[PDB]
């Protein structure tokens, strides 16, 4: 039985069955998802603890800075390849290249605010910062090297109030007004559907997020027909693809399962 990790993202879980079904189609291997796991940490120590042998998503600066304790490598090929480099040296696991997109942190704003305000980029926030309210997930106020105390420290300013909540409440906090502005993540298909604009990080504060499986090499080795499976997957799902997909899930409310089968029957299961 393959266990498949995923993090509570609606992103995480498209992919987390998709990866599930592809394995069932190609291969007798069985397999079983564990969800809900709270953090790239949680989903580390999951595979440590050979509670997982797959981790569905996991992002290059996120585990930069917070797993392999490193500087934020800015570069995208530059960390893609000092995390692939890390996770073979340090627990000969197999940090895979990429499906095809970055889930970055982005301040997001109404495009009514972003007229009113004269906001394009977030160095435009600055001006008004404590008249401000920022929406931002549960976990990045608290954050090192990609978190809060690096942005300010980066961009000199901060907000006048920050809310941590989860971070599919802050999509409607934005568009409703509730919010002045949200960090929110870039392949969420509501950024598109409600109208929003993402606001440039002019400074580069932000590592990239290019997103891709991890896999222990004992498993890809217990199991030899497994790595072939994964391969199909990398590459074939750029931004707009996986923003579409997450609309699926939380704009059409479809269970991840449907959406990761409508998607791999498109594709034909990429043979
Ligand atoms: C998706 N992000 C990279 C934005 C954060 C970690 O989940």
């Amino acid at each position: 039985t393959i266990k498949i990790g995923a993090q509570s993202m609606t992103e995480s879980e498209i992919v987390a069955n998709m990866i599930a079904q592809l394995i069932e189609h190609d291969t007798d291997l069985n397999t079983a998802l564990v969800k809900n796991l709270g953090s790239n940490y949680v989903q580390h120590q999951a595979m440590l603890g050979g509670d997982i042998d797959i981790s569905a998503t996991r992002y290059s600066g996120t585990d930069l800075t917070s797993t392999l304790g490193k500087e934020a490598e800015k570069d995208p090929k530059k960390a893609l390849n000092i995390v692939q480099n890390e996770f073979q040296k340090r627990f000969s696991y197999k940090w895979f290249d990429s499906y095809g997109f970055d889930n970055t942190y982005a301040f997001t704003v109404t495009k009514k605010f972003a007229e009113k305000e004269h906001i394009n980029t977030v160095s435009d926030l600055k001006k008004n910062a404590s008249q401000y309210k920022l929406g931002v997930d549960n976990a990045w106020l608290k954050r090192k090297g990609d978190g809060y105390k690096g942005f300010v420290s980066t961009y000199g300013f901060e907000f006048g109030t920050t809310y941590p909540m989860q971070i599919g409440l802050v999509y409607d906090a934005v568009k409703n007004g509730k919010m002045d502005a949200v960090l929110a993540y870039s392949t969420d298909g509501r950024i598109k559907a409600y109208d929003l604009k993402i606001l440039k990080d002019d400074k580069r504060f932000f590592p990239p997020y290019d997103c891709s499986p991890v896999i222990p090499e004992k498993v890809l080795k217990e199991h030899p027909e497994l790595e072939g499976v994964i391969n199909k997957l990398i590459g074939q799902i750029d931004t707009e693809t996986m923003q579409e997909l997450n609309y699926e899930v939380d704009g059409k409310l479809k269970e991840p399962s449907v959406v990761a089968k409508e998607f791999l029957e498109k594709h034909h299961y990429f043979d």
